[PDB]
């Protein structure tokens, strides 16, 4: 999940 979101960045 994190990184689901933190690809963003
Ligand atoms: C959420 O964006 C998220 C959570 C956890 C993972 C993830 C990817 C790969 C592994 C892995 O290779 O584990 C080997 C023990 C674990 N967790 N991706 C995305
Ligand atoms: N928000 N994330 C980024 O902007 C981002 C772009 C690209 C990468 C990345 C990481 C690792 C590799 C590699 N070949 O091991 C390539 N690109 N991280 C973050
Ligand atoms: C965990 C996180 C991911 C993305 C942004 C833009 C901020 C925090
Ligand atoms: C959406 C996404 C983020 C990070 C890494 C992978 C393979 C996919
Ligand atoms: C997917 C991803 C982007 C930026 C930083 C991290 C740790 C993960
Ligand atoms: C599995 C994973 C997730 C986020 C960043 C790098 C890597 C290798």
């Amino acid at each position: 999940l994190a990184s689901a979101l933190m690809q963003a960045l």
